């Protein structure tokens, strides 16, 4: 029952721009014996929460540049690294990864820090799982950010969140086929590629939480999990596409990384249509899939856009 390994505390030491404290939570319910690292960042007794939530193959060192921007304006910020990332534990075995295993934890964390008026920051995989929280707990959420990401429902319900998967070749297929092949997975090679405007020592802070590809099995899971949904995925992502159309009705702001050979207009238009009340998106032209990189502007226009709405 969950055999993991934790990557060396001196892995971490170098790390470029991130000043940010650790916090853990270990034995979280349906998560024993595995500790799970986040950031608290900013006023802990704030009226707001900004949960912001990572991706494929990164951790919260990729919200870095955001996170001084929200605890600036007086809210408070939790920034989880999911189990297999980060300086969370690290289950061995692709098996024991999931929607569920991922999307249950982010609710145990919900839960157990008792987060409230939460402005539910996404991209990537912290989207696919992000998006499907609010439903289970609506009073808890109050805004969205959204970032190249969607949900993964089935073919038919939104064919633009799965076509992506197959086409362009250097789009989706490219970017798995760089994690689930290489025996000797170089995650700083690997954002450099998909984020050329990381430098090498931004890019070395990816490569940091895996000595050895022992400590991959959540990365080499995630791009396998996109082309591969389970019953229990596509029922959650469908049922979350109901509530952003039916139920929603907070701030929300997104911003699209037009480089993005993965999810950029092909899915945030479809996206921004099925979220009730989503505004027109700021298009960020330089940004690639990590829009994140180019985040302290999504910051300070998402504050700025909030605030008007206020």
């Amino acid at each position: 029952m969950v055999n993991a390994i934790r990557t060396p505390d001196q892995r971490f030491s170098n790390l470029d721009q991130y000043p940010f404290s650790p916090n853990y939570l270990d034995d979280l319910p349906g998560y024993p014996g595995l500790r799970a690292h986040y950031l608290d960042e900013g006023n802990s007794d704030a009226e707001d929460v900004f949960l912001c939530l990572h991706g494929e193959p990164t951790w919260s060192y990729l919200y870095r540049k955001m996170i001084p921007v929200f605890a600036e304006s007086g809210a408070r910020v939790i920034a989880p690294d999911f189990f297999g990332f980060g300086k969370s534990d690290k289950p061995v075995d692709e098996e024991d990864y999931t929607f569920e295993f991922h999307r249950n934890f982010l609710l145990a964390l919900i839960e157990r820090l008792d987060l409230r008026n939460i402005t539910l920051v996404v991209q990537d995989w912290g989207g696919f799982l992000g998006l499907t929280l609010p439903m289970a707990d609506p009073s808890r959420f109050k805004r969205l950010i959204i970032m190249n990401a969607c949900l993964m429902t089935d073919p038919v319900t939104q064919p633009a969140f799965s076509a992506f998967v197959t086409q362009p070749a250097d789009g989706f297929t490219a970017y798995k086929y760089d994690l689930v092949t290489p025996s000797d997975l170089r995650l700083d090679q690997f954002m450099k590629r998909w984020a050329p405007t990381l430098t090498e020592a931004e890019a070395s802070a990816y490569a940091a939480p895996f000595p050895d590809t022992s400590y991959q099995a959540g990365v080499r899971k995630f791009p396998k999990m996109v082309a591969q949904r389970d019953q229990a995925c596509i029922d959650i992502s469908t049922e979350a596409i109901s509530f952003w159309q039916n139920d929603w009705n907070g701030q929300t702001f997104m911003a699209i990384g037009m480089k993005d050979k993965l999810l950029g207009p092909d899915v945030m238009y479809p996206m921004k249509a099925l979220i009730n009340g989503c505004p027109e998106p700021l298009e960020i032209a330089d940004a690639g899939h990590f829009v994140q990189e180019f985040g302290e502007q999504v910051a300070r226009e998402a504050l700025k856009h909030f605030a008007e709405t206020e």
